């Protein structure tokens, strides 16, 4: 499958992609305002994600860090990025069928749309100003907005047991951003796509 990765951001941002254990296409890219990278993706890819990185700094090997989003410093990602990170999640020609969905479990970084370039679904976005808003104790100080399980660490956060439910904290990324999941067992936000479409995500989409 093709993914055209656009910023329309007016800072920079560093693309990253994976599917936890291996890169997707080269795995980073920066990307300038307005730029667009086009990478392709296996058919029967399961798991994978892509995000942005903001605020990075990479030496001529690829070694660095950034604020947030960071994955383990590389800058080819090979790893899932460390929170806050706005997530597009998917997965491919799983019985035929695509699936994609936005989370905001892992935090919220940058806005985000994420769109068929094919016919037959429809998009997600959440585009509100999470940061802007971020309860105090959500706020990162390098940016962004995290989640309460990577802040405070308890089972009803992170959902350990299997049984947890919505909080005040799950229950503010829903109310800003109703089609991203905000917590592990959120009724599900997922897009079901003709398998083998083809998708485009927009950072800063408005």
């Amino acid at each position: 499958a093709t993914f055209e990765i656009v910023n329309r951001c007016s800072y920079t941002v560093w693309a990253a992609a994976s599917k936890g254990d291996a890169a997707l296409d080269a795995g980073g890219r920066q990307l300038n305002s307005g730029e667009s990278w086009t990478i392709n993706v296996e058919p029967g890819t399961n798991g994978g994600k892509i995000w942005a990185r903001t605020d990075c700094y990479f030496d001529d090997s690829g070694s660095g860090i950034c604020k947030t989003g960071d994955c383990g410093g590389l800058l080819r990602c090979k790893r899932f990025g460390r929170p806050p990170t706005t997530l597009a999640e998917f997965s491919l020609n799983q019985y035929g069928k695509d699936y994609i969905d936005i989370s905001n479990i892992k935090g919220f970084n940058v806005p985000m749309d994420f769109s068929p370039t094919t016919r037959g679904c429809r998009g997600v976005r959440c585009a509100a100003d999470i940061v802007g808003q971020c309860p105090a104790k959500l706020k990162a100080p390098g940016g962004g907005c995290n989640d309460a399980c990577t802040v405070f660490q308890t089972s009803e956060y992170c959902c350990t047991t299997g049984k947890c439910g919505p909080t005040e904290y799950s229950r503010f990324f829903k109310r800003l951003c109703p089609d991203a999941f905000s917590y592990v067992l959120d009724k599900p936000t997922t897009v079901t796509c003709p398998g083998s479409s083809n998708y485009r995500v927009t950072f800063c989409p408005t």
